[PDB]
């Protein structure tokens, strides 16, 4: 659904990682997905235009 | 002494950290220091001018 403001996931920065979604590890989560992060990151970008 | 090329310590990137030397933890090392990292980072910068 809609995004969150609980965390600064938009402030996470990493070296040499080119894709934003590749900064996050969903493997331990049985709840969330790989298209979930990519779909979220498209909603994150759309906030900024 | 002189710098190294064994590692990409110049490619380490972190969020919200303003000082380059503050990216590194010397606490576990009994060999190295806090002015050692700052002195190194001044030699790292001087390479680029």
């Amino acid at each position: 659904g809609i995004l969150n403001g609980d965390k600064a996931y938009e402030q996470v920065e990493m070296g040499n990682i080119r894709a934003y979604d590749a900064m996050f590890d969903t493997s331990a989560a049985r709840d969330f997905n790989f298209v979930g992060v990519r779909g979220a990151s498209q909603q994150i970008a759309a906030v900024g235009g």
